[PDB]
């Protein structure tokens, strides 16, 4: 995390507002929550595994209503940190200091050239939908195989065991 | 289908951004997924195989898990090194390229990024975006997780 000159950030400030860099921030904020959400599970778990006064026949019964009522109100109130001003300050702060990292000045300039113009904005709306096509075509056509692959192989090695 | 000028004009764009790198990355990932999801497959197919009763399909998980994962794991997404995915992960690019770019778009992109500017771009700006994500995990993961283990801790004392 190292000081950007001023001329430096001016063209930065600049690169940021035309590649509209808080939608960007927006979308980091929205995946983190996500991705917060997601662990409740297994934080819950943990807690339960960790937790010093129950014993193990009672930990054992309160899964079920650990699962219906804790589970729902963890994952609504999770990830809140990343709705925060400050998150957001900090993924502007980070956004400076990556392409102050990557790029040089003269960079910075071009690269706002080019997503200025009309070519560029296009690109800044259609690219990352360019890219899921790519990913999302292929792996309709080929994750059911390469899932029956190795689902077949292994109806195989369970069918070998021997008991 | 795309006109020949579309098709010439796309065909140097994926030169000038080295395409078949994306497809080997596309297919390495898909390829780890493949091995990754080995150990699910795996409890699917013993959860319903119709010859094992319970007990021996307990009984039966040390082996597996000793045997069977190494197996399919070496044998797992073999589909994407195939001629077969490269080549359908080339018509892909064409495709997406044509469907939302003009030619014209497409003769600016070449230009720029045959520039130095855009090699450097095609160089960095993933490494841009994994900066700025990997630096603000580092600071607000840790904080999101005791948020949410604190909240848990008293759900579970209240049971
Ligand atoms: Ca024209």
């Amino acid at each position: 995390a190292a000081p950007i000159d001023a001329d430096k950030k001016a063209a930065i400030k600049d690169l940021l507002d035309a590649i509209d860099a808080p939608k960007l921030v927006s979308a980091i904020a929205n995946s983190a929550e996500m991705q917060s959400k997601q662990l409740v599970p297994a934080i819950l778990s943990d807690a339960l595994s960790e937790n010093k006064t129950l014993n193990d026949k009672q930990k054992q019964a309160a899964v079920p209503t650990l699962q219906k009522n804790a589970v729902p109100k963890l994952v609504d109130g999770a990830g809140k940190v990343f709705g925060t001003q400050q998150f957001t300050n900090d993924a502007m702060q980070a956004q400076y200091d990556a392409y102050a990292k990557y790029y040089s000045t003269s960079e910075i300039k071009d690269l706002t050239t080019f997503y200025k113009s009309p070519t560029g904005r296009k690109f800044i709306q259609v690219q990352d939908q360019v890219g899921r096509d790519v990913v999302n075509g292929l792996m309709q056509k080929y994750m059911p195989q390469a899932i029956k692959a190795t689902r077949d192989q292994a109806d195989k090695e369970v069918a070998a065991v021997k008991p």
